[PDB]
């Protein structure tokens, strides 16, 4: 959908959890 990054540990501040991206990488998706 939108252009969400695959953070590993977590995501930056801000960044809302959309799902996870692997083991290591979360699906984080930024605010603005």
């Amino acid at each position: 959908g939108l252009l969400c990054y695959c953070r590993k540990g977590h995501c930056k501040r801000g960044e809302r959890v959309r799902x996870t991206c692997g083991i290591r990488f979360l699906y984080c998706c930024p605010r603005r």
